[PDB]
């Protein structure tokens, strides 16, 4: 319609629904009335028709007339021109003027690449018209800058960018020279921060002469950067351009002196903006927006000079630079702000890993067998010995100094201290945060350590004071307290046995004196929780000083009757820490002593764990339990073992007597805790204990039985009596938890048992005597999935021992559970898992007796895995995948030519085709890795491309009702002919061919194989529309490489491991 009446078809809408839903009714068209409109109408219609505007340009561009989309452009730029052309239609139009200009830009993003050269010039030539017209000129070459310059902004600059800076050589150098034109002379601040918003935008694409040889960093430092208006862009210009890469080191121009010069020269405009006196750290929070980024952008700029030239200025005759830029990064660093910090953080960590391995590299340490230099593993050398090598570090004394207070400073909670100071001030238990803060200690207790390598002597001076500022000289609070014991703990192992023994006697008296000194319950938790991080990360020092460690283990004692929830888990935390690590002097007769110090411990363990947890419990019982294993005496271990086990036993008896006189009880919730603490405190001992556990496992073997059965009986008549809605009842519920806890307690044995004809013989007949039939009995509401998972532990365990017992864990479970699992969907999801990890368990550990099963069972066992291998949980697809591998690959390769003939027969067209269903779906990327193998190895089973003599691995092919042709090759080949031209019917018959003879000729070679179906996936349509997970191969195997070799040189030095880290990479 007309402009006047169409205006209110949205003049309604903020003024009616109805309306409101008209303007969108007119909304397919070509924008007619989008000229006429701008011009007559009204301003908000002027928005909605730019709306309609813009969207037809993305959509309808190339489809659109070559000269009605000229006419728009025109359209456009006349009305950017008529706001823009005026310094008070400038401020008034703001708003519209903008919307217009994201128009032009869009319309840029088909056209310039296009066909529009002289855009540029056309720019540069509005800009000397006006200034009002330069300015938002400025702010269109800005937000054009985003769309072009931004999307190869991430990327680094590669090659396919690095070429599109070489052609738009002179597109780019004008624009250039139009703000060197107006920064040398404009004096409008919305003008000049415009421009230079600009200049920033365009610093990586100008040619590197224009921005080193004219006089452009000259006039940024002198004439903008110390104006408070324009001197975080300036500076973020500076960064820029001190962060270019500067590809020549000689070839074109190796700009050096220009840099040298302009670092130097920024530098000092620096020294007269911030005060040598200012406290950046106080300063910052109190400080507005724009200084604070000004601080930002600071420490971007050193950081980023220095990682791209640092030996320009390190190699300066004055190095008052060096020194005072880095000292910038210090007062910086000492700002509590998170990203700032980060900024800094990681290029420290590159400096002085940098300096260290210059010391690390010196043949110097080939000498190590005489007591120079430091051998691989780890301990810091004595400084004094390397003063007269002319090495990098000597450079940065002063600096290094410094930053060594600064990172103990900036410490954050390691993973073991489990409590903190709260927002209010409360001490709580508040275990691990988000990855980021364990990124951050990651990367701050790697600074810690190289500066501990790089001077040992200062560290040990540092830490000790402070420790002693802590103690009396009072820079006392929990903070500060925090913050270095923090420090301390983190850099175990950096120092030699020697040096660290002299710190750790100092450190542990200190902060054992300091436990009695402070007063009061949070005070006392927050020494505590120090003295405890400490001794549980020093190990080495424990073992070597006896009286030490009997005094630490029995603060720690002391420390679980704290009232504090959180102390008492670190007070078990850390015993079974320093129990695990130091086992063999709890059982040993230690000079100073009359008894074994586990002797002493066992006798009061009741009056010690009285306050603790249940859970504190298990892990207290855990410990001892390492204890116990240092135990060589079988004897005398066996003795040990009932000791510990005194309390544990005595709760048994007396819930095995109550419920003699009832059996009611059992279902009582206090009587299911009990058990249920009880089995998970034998659970936790013996899974320490090990093998010989196996004396106290059957003292309990007998009762375990008994109450199993007597609990099910309680559950058969709570269902008798009403229905199988009892199963989802508080009763029924509890009483089926006694039974799992006694299984998980069976099962932890088993996998710790050695005699495993011991275990056959005693335990498995009264074991599945005990839980398979009544596994098979119960309604489904209340069958056990940990049968299942137990019935899998004792497979996997015993292997060929159970093959006998496999057709009676058939007999009672498969069929059953079958049912629970088909018509259920959704539902039984514990047993669709364990039925799944059972079958498999069967198939991996007693091949034969899973022979013995038959036809009607056979369909069912690949029906579970088919199953599992198109479920969209990775674990369980890897799992199903591989459970068919497992099973085609021993049918093969262990049975007759007749049943792997009958086997084959049965279900290789089954197979193949579900194989090819989930590696053809658009879907199921995850499952390629086995997925390949299971194709791979189906054509070597009919065609092997191997054999000194023509070997096949089957005899015949698919039912003669489907192919009364003879032949495999044949078949297979054909038949997977047409269904690959099913997934794209786009294929040619050579496309199709070739693919089929690859297969044939690259079973033998599972990478060739997997690459060449790789790339034909690629090919075709539907894969390359959502990318390749096909690469999990590829990836897994950098992975292993990158974490191989950061373990190698993490390994090369003291500390960078956890003293836990090496336990584990020893034993």
């Amino acid at each position: 319609p007309v402009s006047v009446e169409e205006l209110d078809a949205t003049v309604r809408a903020f003024y009616e629904q109805q309306k409101a839903a008209q303007a969108a009714l007119n909304q397919f068209k070509e924008d007619p009335d989008a000229w006429l409109m701008v011009d007559e109408i009204l301003e908000q219609t002027k928005f909605l028709a730019l709306q309609v505007l813009d969207n037809v340009i993305m959509t309808r561009w190339k489809v659109l007339p070559r000269e009605q989309c000229q006419g728009i452009r025109n359209f456009v730029v006349q009305y950017i021109l008529q706001c823009s052309s005026s310094e008070e239609s400038l401020r008034t139009h703001r708003t519209l003027l903008n919307k217009l200009n994201l128009v032009l830009v869009s319309v840029l993003k088909q056209e310039w690449p296009h066909n529009w050269p002289t855009f540029i010039n056309e720019i540069v030539s509005a800009c000397h018209s006006s200034l009002s017209v330069c300015e938002n000129n400025m702010i269109i070459l800005r937000l054009l800058s985003e769309e072009v310059f931004d999307y190869s902004a991430d990327q680094m600059t590669s090659t396919k960018t690095r070429n599109l800076k070489s052609t738009m050589c002179a597109e780019f150098s004008m624009i250039f020279q139009l703000c060197q034109e107006i920064l040398n002379s404009a004096t409008q601040p919305s003008l000049i921060k415009a421009t230079l918003e600009t200049l920033l935008r365009f610093c990586n694409w100008i040619p590197l002469g224009y921005i080193f040889e004219t006089p452009l960093i000259d006039t940024l430092r002198t004439r903008f950067l110390e104006v408070p208006e324009f001197r975080n862009v300036t500076l973020q210009c500076l960064t820029e351009i001190g962060g270019l890469q500067t590809g020549g080191p000689g070839q074109p121009h190796t700009y050096d002196e220009q840099l040298i010069k302009m670092f130097t020269e920024v530098l000092t405009t620096i020294s007269n903006i911030i005060p040598l006196q200012m406290d950046l750290k106080a300063t910052y929070p109190n400080s507005n927006s724009r200084d604070q980024e000004f601080i930002q952008n600071l420490a971007l700029f050193l950081t980023s000079f220095f990682t791209m030239h640092l030996p320009l200025i390190e190699n300066l005759p004055n190095r008052d630079f060096l020194t005072h830029g880095h000292f910038y990064l210090i007062r910086i660093s000492q700002i509590d702000d998170r990203e700032i910090f980060k900024i800094c953080l990681d290029y420290w960590l590159k400096l002085v890993q940098e300096l260290y391995e210059e010391m690390q590299s010196l043949p110097l340490n080939d000498m190590s067998s005489m007591g120079l230099g430091m051998m691989s593993g780890g301990g810091a050398p004595n400084p004094a010995l390397l003063e007269h090598y002319p090495l990098r570090k000597h450079k940065y004394k002063e600096v290094l100094s410094n930053l060594r207070v600064v990172m103990i400073e900036k410490m954050v909670r390691p993973e073991e201290v489990l409590i903190v100071e709260n927002d209010e001030g409360e001490i709580v238990r508040e275990f691990v945060k988000d990855t980021d803060s364990v990124q951050l200690y990651k990367t701050i207790r790697e600074c810690l350590v190289y500066l501990t390598h790089l001077d040992v002597v200062d560290m040990e001076q540092i830490m000790t004071e402070k420790l002693a500022r802590q103690v009396d000289g009072s820079e006392w609070s929990w903070h500060n307290c925090n913050v270095l014991c923090w420090a301390i703990g983190s850099i175990s192992m950096a120092m030699n046995e020697e040096t660290e023994k002299r710190f750790l006697v100092t450190v542990i008296k200190d902060l054992l004196g300091l436990t009695e000194m402070k007063r009061g319950k949070d005070n006392k938790a927050v020494v505590a929780s120090n003295i405890m991080y400490i001794v549980g990360q020093y190990p080495r020092f424990l073992k070597a000083h006896w009286k030490f460690l009997k005094t630490v283990v029995n603060k720690l004692f002391e420390f679980m009757h704290e009232s504090h929830e959180g102390v008492q888990d670190m007070a078990c935390d850390t015993f079974i820490k320093i129990a695990k690590q130091c086992r063999r002097h709890f059982v040993a007769l230690q000079p100073s002593e009359n008894e074994p110090f586990i002797e002493e411990i066992i006798r009061n363990i009741g009056k010690i764990t009285c306050d603790l947890t249940p859970q504190q419990v298990h892990t207290f019982y855990e410990a001892c339990g390492y204890m116990v294993s240092a135990q060589g005496n079988r004897n005398q271990q066996e003795r040990l073992l009932a000791e510990l086990m005194a309390i544990p036993n005595a709760a048994w008896d007396e819930i095995i007597k109550a419920a003699t006189m009832n059996p009611g009880i059992l279902h009582e919730p206090d009587t299911i805790k009990i058990i249920g603490n009880i089995m998970k405190t034998n659970v936790s001992a013996c899974s320490s204990i090990g093998p010989y556990f196996f004396p106290q496992i059957g003292r309990l073997y007998n009762d375990m039985l008994q109450m199993y059965a007597a609990t099910s009986q309680l559950i058969s008549e709570a269902v008798a009596r009403d229905g199988e809605i009892a199963t989802k009842m508080p009763k029924v519920r509890g009483l089926r938890t006694i039974k799992k806890e006694i299984l998980k307690l069976v099962e932890t044995f088993v996998e710790k048992a050695e005699d495993l004809q011991a275990v056959r013989s005693q335990m498995i007949p009264g074991l599945l005597d005990s839980v398979l039939v009544d596994y098979n009995r119960n309604v489904p509401g209340a069958r056990d999935a940990e049968v299942l998972k137990a019935m899998t532990v004792i497979i996997t365990r015993l292997q060929g021992l159970m093959e006998d017992q496999v057709p009676a864990i058939m007999e009672n479970v498969f069929e059953c559970t079958l049912d629970m699992i088909n018509k259920d969907f959704a539902e039984y999801p514990e047993h669709r898992v364990e039925f799944f990890n059972l079958l498999r368990a069967i198939n991996l550990y007693c091949f034969p007796a899973l022979l013995k099963l038959d036809n009607r069972q056979f369909k069912f066992v690949i029906d579970s895995c088919m199953w599992a291998s198109k479920h969209d949980n990775r674990d369980v697809e890897t799992a199903g995948l591989n459970m068919c591998l497992e099973l085609i690959n021993n049918i093969a390769e262990k049975t007759d030519v007749q049943t792997c003939n009958a086997f084959f027969n049965q279900f290789f067209i089954r197979i193949l085709q579900d194989v090819f269903f989930v590696l053809t779906d658009t879907d199921h990327k995850a499952g390629f890795k086995t997925q390949s193998m299971l194709l791979m190895r189906l054509f070597y089973f009919v065609h092997p491309a191997d054999g000194s003599a023509p070997k096949i691995q089957g005899p015949i092919y698919q039912p003669d009702q489907a192919q009364p042709g003879t032949g495999n090759r044949e078949f297979l080949a054909n038949f997977v002919g047409t269904l690959l031209q099913n997934a794209f019917a786009n294929l040619t018959p050579l496309q199709i061919t070739t693919f089929v003879k690859d297969c044939f000729e690259l079973n033998t070679q599972y990478d060739k194989f997997r690459v060449v179906l790789r790339d034909f996936l690629i090919s075709l349509r539907e894969f390359a529309g959502d990318n390749a997970e096909l690469y999990q191969v590829e990836k897994e195997q950098q992975e292993r490489e990158a974490r191989a070799a950061d373990l190698e040189r993490r390994s090369k030095v003291g500390g960078l491991l956890k003293p836990s880290e090496l336990e584990d990479e020893e034993l």
